[PDB]
């Protein structure tokens, strides 16, 4: 209800906590460390599907097209890329598998077709986000080091992306729409912001975690009584708490949006 209430939270949370809650119809926002950055993790998928979108909105991607997979492809967990060496998958199932089970390969086949870490950045800047730095692909794209801006984005850059991605018109009404029902669809979120929300509220959401010390969670939250979405941006980095820990301060944020709404 208040910007205290997140940097409250901060302390409990063994680290530095980023947290952007935002109402883009009422310009209600709340709070905190909302444009620090933070390393992405995996919440870098959701921009880069974006980009993969906007380029078959403009004709030069299919969503059909096929990419093929080859061994050396294949990193660490890549549960649905692993199954295809050999053959290919099309472009809409790289992204969905990047998006809702964190297809660490599937975003390395993607990353190309949108001209990599840079052509990534260079589709952020153009769409409006200047803060976000996208440099490297998997895994180095998890590694952060304060003062290195590779690989970072802020709280309050994510949830304006979620609004020109999904809410605004970035994207063809087809596109934003397939982007939203892969976000309703993550795999990787039961225990993070959905567990602390309340009920009446869809969401979807793209979680990362580099599995010592940093998790985030983005997401957009559509009241199911129809009206105009929150959109809700957090990135615990470098906590003393594990992911079951930093899993719990994530849900603690979802339940105190979840008394804003
Ligand atoms: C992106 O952040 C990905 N994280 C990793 O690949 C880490 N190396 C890792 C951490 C913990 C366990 C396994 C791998 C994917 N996003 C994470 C998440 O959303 O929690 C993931 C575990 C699903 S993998």
């Amino acid at each position: 209800v208040s910007d205290a209430d997140f940097a409250t939270l901060e302390k409990t949370s063994g680290g530095r906590l980023g947290v952007c809650l935002w109402h883009p119809a009422s310009g209600a926002r709340y709070g905190h460390r909302m444009d620090e950055r933070f390393p992405m993790c995996s919440t870098v998928k959701f921009p880069l599907a974006a980009a993969i979108l906007h380029r078959v909105d403009a004709g030069k991607l299919s969503l059909d097209q096929r990419v093929a997979v080859r061994q050396g492809d294949i990193i660490s967990h890549s549960p649905f890329t692993e199954r295809h060496v050999g053959k290919d998958m099309t472009v809409r199932d790289l992204c969905r598998a990047t998006l809702i089970i964190s297809d660490n390969a599937a975003a390395n086949l993607l990353l190309p077709l949108i001209d990599g870490p840079a052509g990534l950045t260079a589709f952020l800047q153009a769409q409006g986000d200047r803060i976000t730095v996208s440099a490297r692909n998997q895994p180095e794209l998890n590694h952060f080091a304060p003062g290195d801006p590779r690989d970072t984005t802020s709280p309050a850059a994510m949830a304006g992306n979620l609004q020109r991605f999904l809410l605004g018109d970035v994207l063809s009404p087809a596109s934003r729409q397939q982007l939203a029902d892969w976000l309703i669809d993550n795999q990787t979120g039961d225990a993070r912001l959905r567990a602390g929300l309340p009920q009446g509220w869809r969401v979807g959401d793209k979680t990362g975690s580099n599995g010592q010390d940093t998790s985030n969670d983005i997401a957009a939250l559509w009241p199911l009584a129809g009206g105009a979405p929150w959109l809700l941006s957090c990135y615990l980095q470098g906590s003393a708490l594990d992911d079951d820990g930093r899993d719990g301060i994530l849900r603690q944020v979802g339940e105190l949006a979840g008394a804003r709404l």
